[PDB]
């Protein structure tokens, strides 16, 4: 892979969003992933409705504010032939009945990839593919407060992951023999929240924080 990747400067990714106090990460994470991937595809960049997944992709397995997972998401998009933009179908924190309009549909997938779970496959995946899909432990207040730097938390698991967001890239900071590396993670949390929404993640150090171990992106 190159030494560093950042898809904001090509035109990838959406500003950052806030999922309020819905537990709807898990759709901000996967509308973040089928933005790049359309971007991609078509060379538009348009944001994608969290509502709708929120509202409509209980038959796949999802659970609305409850939590649930990104590709359960993306195979909602596949069943359903659609997803709407964010404009037709703004985000409501809130679950609500399904609402979709086809009139409304900007994207779809024809399924999804799983990655191998190691952060060598991560970073192949980032550097070819666009924004992934993952799942972190973010269950600590060393995560609430994260300021700037790369977050390193010795209590973090790499098995017990309960917060779903996008990576964008990667990259390191200092000297490059020092190996001081990071991911580069968009979060829903608001532009108040981290690095103007962002967090720089601990990269190879044997997965920390789980941010290889459920990581995926749709197929369009
Ligand atoms: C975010 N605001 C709330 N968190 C979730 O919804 C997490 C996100 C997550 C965690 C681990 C792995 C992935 C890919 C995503 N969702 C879950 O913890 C979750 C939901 C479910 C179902 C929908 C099957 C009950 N299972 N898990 C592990």
């Amino acid at each position: 892979a190159p030494r560093s990747v950042d898809w904001r400067e090509k035109g990838y990714v959406t500003p950052v969003k806030n999922q309020g106090q819905c537990g709807s990460c898990w759709a901000f994470s996967a509308t973040g992933a089928l933005e790049g991937q359309m971007f991609r595809k078509t060379g538009r960049l348009i944001s994608l409705s969290e509502q709708n997944l929120v509202d409509c992709s209980g038959p796949q397995g999802n659970e609305g504010c409850n939590g649930g997972l990104m590709d359960y998401a993306f195979q909602y998009v596949q069943d359903n032939g659609g997803l709407d933009s964010e404009e037709s179908y703004p985000y409501e924190a809130t679950e609500e009945s399904c609402k979709y309009n086809p009139k409304y549909s900007v994207a779809n997938d024809a399924g999804f990839v799983d990655i191998p779970k190691q952060e060598k496959a991560l970073m192949k995946a980032v550097a070819t593919v666009g924004p992934i899909s993952v799942a972190i432990d973010a269950g600590h207040e060393s995560f609430l407060f994260y300021k700037e730097g790369i977050y390193f938390e010795p209590d973090c698991s790499s098995e017990d992951m309960d917060h779903g967001v996008l990576v964008v890239g990667y990259g390191f900071e200092s000297t490059e023999s020092d190996n001081n590396k990071y991911w580069l993670v968009k979060n829903s949390w608001g532009e108040e929240w981290g690095m103007g929404g962002y967090v720089k993640m601990a990269k190879d150090r044997r997965n920390h924080c789980g941010i290889a171990s459920a990581a995926s992106y749709p197929t369009v």
